[PDB]
């Protein structure tokens, strides 16, 4: 389950680099 | 070491639900989806 909780640690920090990469684009576009 | 993760997860999640609702009111301002 500590593997389980990793793999989503690493999941969610993959998510929120892609949500910040979307922000910068669409700021951009503004 | 449970604990320490789990708190990492709810601390990512509420970021990623930030980051969501910035860039969907993001998306609505320059006319995307």
């Amino acid at each position: 389950r500590m593997k389980q909780l990793e793999d989503k640690i690493e999941e969610l920090l993959s998510k929120n680099y892609h949500l910040e990469n979307e922000v910068a684009r669409l700021k951009k576009l503004v």
